[PDB]
């Protein structure tokens, strides 16, 4: 019995989504994190059955849902959450949503996982470049999208088994320049993955737990729709199929197999790693036209 | 029916017989190409039985092994070899064995193929070290070593569907240097892995064909023993198993089961890529004791 946690999940256009389709097709039992605020709409749209013609996989089989938790990301423990978030509407109604909290309600109710995904961002200044970030909003981005893994990591190693394994999406801006992708998002792909590698080694070395990192192409999704700078996204789509070296749209579920991959024992011997998928496109220096 | 060519077989300690082992738990069928020095003695212990236990697949499945042919990647065309070769005790009772000959072959028997692997590497000096190597025996690792993946894909991509795979194997001395790994062959793993980056684009734009490379970890096969250096493989096996993030011994089938992923239609969207499965020992900058 494989059990897959996904903290990062608000709708079915993310990777979230694509890696919790892909999951479901070889059998593995999927746990969902969602943010408190888009927690209860999302039930909603669950509920509304939204999402049902999204569930229905390929084999002719519905996607398995475990469960649905509130989750975020920013909380280590139950006393670091502080006033205006302890009296915020949307968080009233809900408990046990800070990291260490799911972490007990998970093994709590179905025992000991095997799978970790990593699949959250924000930053609270992606719309300015980073000559204009404030400290304030460099290090939000940080404490979000990249301090994050190593809470997650640092809380479940406790309820998972040996040779269980971990993956978390980064983008190449970390690596190259590319306008448009501020607000110190691009600092924290970079802090994501050189954790990853540290990372792997304590885990490897004293849990024999496997973590890699997946390099994805661009995808529109909210949080990337939310980067606007018709929209940062929309650009690097339409460039990324016309330049990169495989002419074909990129899907949510070709990151979805390849994580689906990393997370099974077929890849027993890969670690630390950044692996690529996006068509190709990293390997381009000069574009043709 | 997935088809595959494996170029660069001679017994079953190399990586080559664990990508094959691992393609057959797929049943994808399998063609062996067989450098002629040593075709009579493999066909020799695979009829006599002698490879008999190696063939069995976990689940008590028997590896599928469909053809087995002789075959030189120091040969373009049948006009490329020289009268001495040609005549030589181990090739005057065998033909169709250039690359151009081994693909004619192949598609006159079997028709169209859809995964190639490049498992081969041949360096006359690979003894002496870089400074010491002469321009023949440098040119020498070249041309076996990494010329012959660019002309197997120019003759073999006649023969392949589209959305086929092509992957080679590596080695980590092309980026850093470690002593003992010479005749060129740390140069010729350099353009190897370079070449891969550009036959990516050029067999992804035209033939939707993706290609990508393994950098694998220490195996103590034939060729590595050839590194005489108590031999250089002892010492890189010996100091991956103390250093590597994941302390456990590196099997042929752990590349096995990533070259299947690769060369399967889960990994559509990756091309271009050096892929390390080494336990993660590339990570590692400063040893521990
Ligand atoms: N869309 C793209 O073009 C690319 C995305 N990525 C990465 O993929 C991952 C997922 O992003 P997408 O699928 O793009 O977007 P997405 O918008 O579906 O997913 C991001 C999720 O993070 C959650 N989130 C924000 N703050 C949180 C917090 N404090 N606690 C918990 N959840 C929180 C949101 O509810 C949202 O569902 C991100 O890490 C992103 O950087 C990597 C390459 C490209
Ligand atoms: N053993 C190791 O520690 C590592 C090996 N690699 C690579 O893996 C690949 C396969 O090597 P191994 O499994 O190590 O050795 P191996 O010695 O079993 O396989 C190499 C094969 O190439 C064939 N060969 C040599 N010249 C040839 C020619 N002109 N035409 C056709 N075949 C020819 C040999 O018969 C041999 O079977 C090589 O490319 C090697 O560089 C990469 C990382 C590590």
């Amino acid at each position: 019995e494989d059990i897959c946690f996904i903290a990062g999940i608000g709708d079915t256009n993310g990777y979230g989504w694509g890696i919790a389709k892909e999951l479901s097709k070889r059998n593995v039992k999927i746990i969902f994190g969602i943010w408190p605020p888009v927690y209860n709409i999302f039930m909603k749209n669950y509920k509304n059955g939204k999402f049902d013609n999204d569930m229905i996989i390929d084999k002719d089989k519905k996607m398995n849902i475990l469960d649905m938790l509130p989750f975020d990301a920013s909380f280590d423990t139950a006393n670091d959450i502080d006033e205006e978030t302890k009296n915020n509407k949307r968080y009233n109604m809900l408990q046990n949503y800070t990291i260490e909290d799911v972490a007990n309600l998970i093994h709590q109710k179905y025992g000991k996982i095997n799978m970790l995904v990593h699949s959250l961002a924000n930053a609270k200044e992606v719309q300015k470049d980073l000559l204009n970030t404030s400290r304030k909003g460099y290090l939000d981005a940080l404490s979000k999208s990249s301090y994050s893994l190593i809470s997650l990591c640092k809380y479940f190693v406790n309820i998972m088994k040996p040779q269980s394994s971990i993956i978390s999406l980064t983008y190449h801006a970390s690596q190259k320049v590319v306008p448009g992708y501020g607000g110190g998002m691009s600092s924290a792909k970079a802090a994501l993955e050189s954790d990853t590698r540290v990372l792997a080694y304590h885990l490897g070395r004293n849990y024999n737990i496997r973590i890699n990192t997946i390099s994805a192409g661009p995808l529109k999704s909210r949080a990337a729709t939310a980067i606007n700078k018709y929209t940062f996204i929309d650009y690097a789509i339409e460039y990324s199929e016309k330049y990169a070296p495989l002419r074909q749209k990129l899907l949510s579920t070709d990151i979805g197999s390849v994580a689906s991959f990393l997370l099974s024992r077929e890849s027993r011997a890969i670690t630390g790693q950044t692996i690529y998928v996006d068509n190709g496109l990293n390997i381009m220096f000069l574009p043709d036209d």
